[PDB]
């Protein structure tokens, strides 16, 4: 029933990490935003960029903020060992925080915007680095 495409609003859940918010995008050298079991090419937001490749099982629609907390609700069944458990809460505080405030800051003004808009203003660009106005705006 889901099919993402460039621009979708995601949840990404990679291990190690507590669900982040993301925008589905094109791989810069592969071109493909998708391929086979289904993985999908992410961008995260925040203000330290980085993108990957994603399975669709580890992704869910974004629509705001308030979802997480029934994300990490959700996903403790599914993770019984400790140390992967602890990965779903929000980040405790530091720069991870700051990074995933920011994100989700970025994610939000992103779901209000049109899909070409978001793309316009969020994708990033390749010689990986972000469109100056975002670099500005997160400082
Ligand atoms: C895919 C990936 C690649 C590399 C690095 C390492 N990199 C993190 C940023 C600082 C330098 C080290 C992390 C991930 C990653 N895998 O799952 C999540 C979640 C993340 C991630 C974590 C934090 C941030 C991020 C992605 O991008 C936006 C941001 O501002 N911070």
């Amino acid at each position: 029933l889901l099919k993402y495409n460039v621009g979708d609003l995601v949840w990404s859940k990679v291990s190690g990490y507590p669900w982040w918010p993301c925008m589905v995008s094109a791989d810069p050298l592969l071109h493909s935003y998708t391929k086979l079991a289904r993985q999908y090419h992410v961008q995260f937001f925040g203000d330290a960029p980085e993108r990957a490749w994603i399975f669709e099982k580890s992704l869910v629609a974004f629509e705001g903020e308030g979802q997480f907390e029934k994300l990490c609700q959700e996903s403790a069944k599914q993770a019984p060992t400790a140390a992967e458990k602890i990965k779903l809460l929000a980040p405790i505080s530091g720069k991870l925080r700051a990074q995933w405030e920011m994100g989700i800051v970025q994610a939000e003004e992103a779901a209000s915007m049109s899909v070409e808009e978001r793309k316009a203003k969020f994708t990033f660009l390749y010689v990986l680095h972000l469109n100056p106005q975002v670099a500005k705006e997160a400082g």
